[PDB]
């Protein structure tokens, strides 16, 4: 397929940003400066927009349990400047540390984590979550 069709089809299946497609191409052996073009091409026929990708990422992250600092150095990887980063988190309606309370219930219950083994692996997964230490101390009852 053309470069074309293969950056749509990723579009087709989800948002994806101007740098990843580029990455994508790329990594299929297309050149450079064809990569790019093929995403231009798509941006400007209206498929492809780096503000969406930022929102759908913001989203999709929020609900499958990543906090508030992994989604800004995810959106980060892609290109995003701060402003950009910025607009995409004002997007989220809900509650990190609400989120990160939750995860930890579904883990461990209602209770959390018990003893200290248990308070540990919470901390360290809310860590690696990428979970503001407030989120993480209220989390694990520190």
């Amino acid at each position: 397929q053309t470069p074309v069709q293969r950056a749509l089809g990723l579009l087709v299946h989800r948002e994806h940003s101007k740098k990843e497609l580029n990455r994508k191409l790329q990594a299929r052996g297309i050149e450079p400066e064809a990569a790019q073009a093929a995403v231009e091409r798509l941006a400007g026929e209206g498929w492809q927009d780096d503000v969406r990708f930022a929102a759908s990422v913001v989203r999709n992250r929020a609900s499958s349990g990543y906090g508030p600092l992994h989604i800004r150095a995810e959106l980060g990887t892609h290109g995003l400047d701060s402003d950009a980063v910025s607009a995409a988190m004002a997007t989220f309606e809900g509650d990190w540390t609400e989120n990160a309370l939750d995860l930890i219930r579904r883990r461990f219950g209602e209770d959390g984590p018990v003893d200290l083994a248990q308070r540990r692996k919470a901390a360290d997964l809310l860590a690696r979550r990428g979970f503001d230490g407030n989120s993480i101390r209220l989390a694990t009852r520190f």
